[PDB]
């Protein structure tokens, strides 16, 4: 009942799914409960981008304007005059959670409806992309627009990063971006022992939604793929990163990973 205890300590709802790809062992807590996916969708969106382009095609320069900027544009706001390549957009999106970068990438693959179709093609019938930033963060309880589940996000992230939805050189680009994410140090990363490599993508949205999805490599062994999702009752709720860090610690102990 440690996940329940965390829900109690943090006045939140948790959604957990974790798969040890070494043993096929699984840790689940509300694994099929929907949450707003928030910026975790950025990781899947780059998976789809990568599928649709050669590596060299990522060097395509995307010109854009001030009207492409939205609520959080840490990288894209600096390069309006020069544009940015698709590769640079992917970097910004994954490593800084640049919202305008996600929108520009979405545009290049044909929009939310197109993303949805490519996700269905790789076998995800759950994740429901419908809107761009900033609106995709606004999901009320019981709505399904721009939501997914912990099980579906783990399944989809594994498929792109570790299985055969991408060729090895494209898996490597995705993995390396997510390993070097700047936004996640207080989340899954904080619940895994020092030195263990972590690839992650965070998210935050309305109703105090606070998410992280990750691949976690022990020093030797097959990786664990994990989604820790959370949300709260009030629309303007605050979140606490420590919830996600502590949930991760529970998952790691439940998988017999602390230590090795």
């Amino acid at each position: 009942d440690d996940f329940a205890k965390l829900e109690e300590q943090f006045d939140a709802k948790l959604g957990i799914f974790a798969l040890d790809t070494g043993t096929n062992r699984t840790v689940a807590y509300r694994p099929d409960e929907r949450f707003a996916f928030a910026s975790t969708i950025k990781a899947l969106t780059v998976g789809v981008l990568l599928q649709q382009k050669s590596i060299e095609d990522l060097n395509q320069r995307i010109t854009y304007t001030r009207d492409d900027l939205v609520n959080y544009n840490p990288i894209t706001e600096k390069h309006v005059d020069t544009g940015m390549t698709l590769k640079e957009l992917a970097d910004a999106s994954l490593r800084y959670s640049d919202n305008a970068a996600q929108n520009l990438i979405l545009k290049q693959i044909g929009g939310p409806e197109s993303l949805k179709k490519e996700l269905r093609k790789i076998g995800d019938e759950v994740t429901n992309p419908e809107r761009f930033y900033p609106e995709l963060n606004e999901v009320n309880p019981g709505e399904t627009q721009d939501t997914s589940t912990a099980r579906a996000l783990v399944t989809s992230l594994r498929a792109f990063a570790l299985e055969d939805k991408l060729p090895s050189e494209k898996r490597e680009l995705l993995i390396d971006w997510m390993k070097r994410n700047t936004t996640g140090d207080a989340l899954i990363r904080a619940g895994v022992p020092d030195g263990w490599e972590v690839a992650d993508k965070t998210g935050a949205a309305s109703y105090g939604t606070r998410n992280d999805i990750a691949i976690i490599w022990p020093p030797k062994g097959d990786p664990v793929v994990l989604a820790v999702l959370s949300s709260r009752d009030k629309k303007d709720a605050k979140y606490d990163d420590k919830l996600i860090a502590e949930a991760t610690k529970v998952v790691m102990k439940a998988l017999n990973m602390n230590g090795k």
